């Protein structure tokens, strides 16, 4: 019997997979989570006495970017072990194709919250190895459902590019990708390349937004804004071409930018 149903701040979400909680945890019929620390607890009554004790009113390690109430955390997971180790249970009720658990010492998270008066609350994360030798920008991403399609994924990969300009290198999330994952993705992709192609060659657009070759490929070719000519992709658009796409209807929703003048962060 596994987790199936968890509390957390004033949510009550389903589980989409399982994930490794210890045993007698999934028994419960509900698991109960501090929304700040991520310690999960077997009963209401020990989730209540946690609340009136537990003093974290955000994410550890350092808010590295902040613009109104929108705010990342950098959490390094040699630093802050249990926590980690909770986020990570958490987000596998959500994911099905992550593995990773509580080997955590690799891993940088970047937590995503939205603050008020009370605190700031958990939206989403997404995970990056320290040294990722196949170029891999994101390990795992994921966005807790009740925010999910709201804008809230969308600054994530944003952000995750933001860090791989930083870093004066290309990236790409590990595959293979959630299906809504796939989605955002090519979303975000579409709409990065064709707004940079409105205001280049496909190594070009690749230095400008840190997106791999491979994936400024790929989306040209949904886009159908590539030629091929003796074994090279080359783009093939018209400033017209490229304004059609750009005011259809799913380029329509105002997103929460990445401000690159809040963003703290240098390169390790
Ligand atoms: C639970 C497992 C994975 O969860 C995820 C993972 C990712 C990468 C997501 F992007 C989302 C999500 O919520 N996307 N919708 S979106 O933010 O509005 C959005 C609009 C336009 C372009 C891109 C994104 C959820
Ligand atoms: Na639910
Ligand atoms: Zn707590």
């Amino acid at each position: 019997k596994y987790v199936d149903k968890i509390h957390i701040g004033n949510y009550e979400i389903d589980a989409w997979y399982f994930s490794p909680f210890p045993e007698d945890y999934g028994k419960q019929p509900k698991l109960w989570l501090c929304e700040y620390c991520l310690k999960y607890m077997k009963y209401e009554k020990s989730y209540r006495f946690h609340l009136g004790q537990c003093q974290w009113r955000q994410p550890p390690g350092k808010e590295i970017y902040r613009k109104s109430n929108i705010s990342v955390h950098e959490v390094d997971g040699k630093d802050h072990k249990i926590y980690c180790q909770n986020l990570c249970l958490l987000a596998k009720l959500f994911l099905d194709h992550k593995t990773l658990y509580f080997d955590v010492e690799p891993f940088v998270f970047y937590i995503l919250t939205e603050v008020d008066r009370q605190g700031a609350h958990i939206v989403g994360y997404f995970s990056k190895e320290k040294e990722s030798p196949d170029g891999n920008n994101v390990s795992c991403i994921m966005i807790l459902p009740p925010y999910q399609r709201r804008g809230y994924g969308r600054f994530l990969i944003a952000f995750s590019y933001e860090l791989s300009k930083l870093e004066s290198t290309v990236g790409s999330p590990e595959k293979p990708l959630s299906d809504l994952g796939k989605l955002s993705y090519r979303s975000y992709w579409s709409s990065v390349l064709l707004e940079n192609l409105r205001d280049l060659s496909i190594k070009d657009l690749s230095q400008m937004t840190s997106i791999t070759q491979n994936d400024i490929i790929s989306t040209l070719q949904s886009l159908n804004m590539v030629k091929y000519w003796k074994g090279q992709h080359v783009i093939c658009v018209t400033p017209k071409l490229v304004e059609e796409h750009l005011k259809s209807a799913q380029y329509k929703k105002p997103p929460i930018t990445v401000d690159s003048v809040c963003l703290k962060w240098a390169p390790p």
